[PDB]
């Protein structure tokens, strides 16, 4: 059903492109600092670029999972918008962290707020889905008795 | 189609929340042991918490992929239940590993059993989907000749 | 809708199995080189196997995201085929890297070509989806004026 998930798919693809950009930046840093695989250690500046990419990579599935659940169960447009805010914050996090550990913090907090909102939308969407059938099953069981 | 995937979505969200918990625990360990990014090395106790989170993060997409394939092609309820068992085992793995490398092992084995079962359900679901059309195409080709 | 995504699901499961294989190979290397968690450092040969697995793991969500978007918005068969080429290239990357850092390069380039093609298919699929409604909204706005 292309129609109900195309914005989620577009934000998903933008996320992939951003992760590709982070990967290309790590490769560029490896060349500049002459840090050859399999090493992932070197001068703090190399290690910051490496770490910024790794941190973005490990949250990326959380972002995808929440984006799709929130977008399907809550509202597609709102999930997509929160996803865009998340991804812009991650770009700033990567750029910030590369420059200095301390500059990762403000955009990290912005990314965490965007992701927490997606989590909240996904949870509310699922509650709206399940809570009714559950409260009903509960009541039908108490009616039987009563 | 909210209706046929809501339990998969709920287990997915629970998985996201658990990964968020692991991330918050690593941040707490960084503060306690004063290990500042970009370092990921320090006392064994810090390194165990870091590593437990990283290991959970790298299997998390495998869990999501298998959960959804098994849930769609085999049975939603069974996939969801195996997913819940996986996630509880991962929580125990994280808690165990943080305390000691050796305490990661029992829950790691439980998580691997749950994930292997999801893989098996997904494979059986796909076999049920493809094998028929394939054996038919095979037979139609031999009938033509015969 | 099993019917329109079964090949994407099958390539997804194959990807999971391959990642499981990489994980089992790292465990085998840990035993052979006696590198106990939480360490991820040791002789270059151990570090290459570890790193090859980690690199495959961090691209794996990019591969899944692009596979599904390309397969849904562009063409299922073509996305599945590019996915298979990607996964075979990753197997070669892992085998190559384990033997030597330099032997990772050719299969890395092949994997990057396959993934870039998936990205391109996904983008073209989404453009075909959105561009029309957008150019129409644009024109309706200029017609009103004109
Ligand atoms: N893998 C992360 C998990 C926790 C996390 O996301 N921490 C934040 C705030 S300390 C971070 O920017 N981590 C820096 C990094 O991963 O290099 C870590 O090692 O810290
Ligand atoms: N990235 C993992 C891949 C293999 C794996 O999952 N190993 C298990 C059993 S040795 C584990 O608990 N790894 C500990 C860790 O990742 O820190 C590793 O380095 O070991
Ligand atoms: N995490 C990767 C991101 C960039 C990347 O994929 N680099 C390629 C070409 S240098 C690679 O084979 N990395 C080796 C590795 O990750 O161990 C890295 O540290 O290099």
């Amino acid at each position: 059903m292309k129609d109900e998930v195309a914005l989620l798919a577009a934000v998903t693809l933008l996320g992939v492109l951003l992760q590709a950009y982070f990967s290309l930046q790590v490769i560029s840093a490896r060349r500049a600092f002459r840090v050859s695989p399999p090493l992932t250690t070197g001068p703090p500046e190399f290690e910051r670029v490496y770490r910024a990419q790794v941190n973005c990579s490990e949250y990326f599935p959380l972002f995808l999972a929440t984006l799709w659940v929130a977008g399907i169960f809550f509202h597609e447009g709102a999930a997509a918008l929160c996803g865009l805010v998340y991804l812009f914050a991650r770009l700033r996090y990567f750029q910030g962290y590369a420059r200095s550990a301390q500059l990762r913090l403000a955009p990290l907090y912005a990314s965490a707020r965007a992701l927490w909102l997606l989590v909240a939308l996904a949870a509310l969407g699922l509650l709206a889905h399940f809570l009714p059938a559950a409260l009903r099953a509960a009541l039908l069981g108490r009616l039987r008795t009563l």
